[PDB]
């Protein structure tokens, strides 16, 4: 048995959507096992993906913690190595605070 | 541009190869750069994916700096994120001294 691929928003891809309940609508609708990995495809140079420790800091949006950012290539696969929520964010300009945001809960396989 | 996501040895997967040769050959028929990822395809619980540090542990696939193993799921897709030499083996039995080992030049994308 393979480990899904998923692709962050489907066709949609990672971008600024137009309803900010885009990607919790998305996430709502799929199961996440550990081995599975996440696909974000953006046109380069145009967002970033960054993963958040704290729900609060991905409320917020506040990327104190954040790495300087550097890498814009598309596609980015993340691995869900770990149980439990993980959070991811765009760090591009007003892009999070815009709903380019996406909260998933990972549980284990067997 | 998105980045380009290399299937380790095409159709063919990553196992043991039926010629030591195998994935040498494929690596040299391909360009790696930074931002590209490679995914490694495998059933489940078979084989494994590790990358090394030095060209000699992996040469005399010596794992004694290398991680106990704990992960076998399969899709396994790894960014290449750095310039120059990376080594990836697979840790389980014989497998890695019969060929199932792979090096590869990741050069810059700009
Ligand atoms: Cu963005
Ligand atoms: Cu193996």
């Amino acid at each position: 048995m393979q480990s899904t691929v998923h692709i962050v928003g489907d066709n949609t891809g990672w971008s600024v959507p137009s309803s900010p309940n885009f990607y919790s609508q998305w996430a709502a609708g799929k199961t996440f096992r550990v081995g599975d990995s996440l696909q974000f495809n953006f046109p380069a140079n145009a967002h970033n993906v960054h993963e958040m420790e704290t729900k609060q800091s991905f409320d917020a949006c506040n990327f104190v913690n954040s790495d300087n950012d550097v890498e814009r290539t598309s596609p980015v696969i993340e691995r869900l190595d770990e149980l439990g929520m993980h959070y991811f964010v765009c760090t591009v300009g007003t892009h999070c605070s815009n709903g380019q945001k996406l909260s998933i809960n990972v549980v284990a396989a067997n």
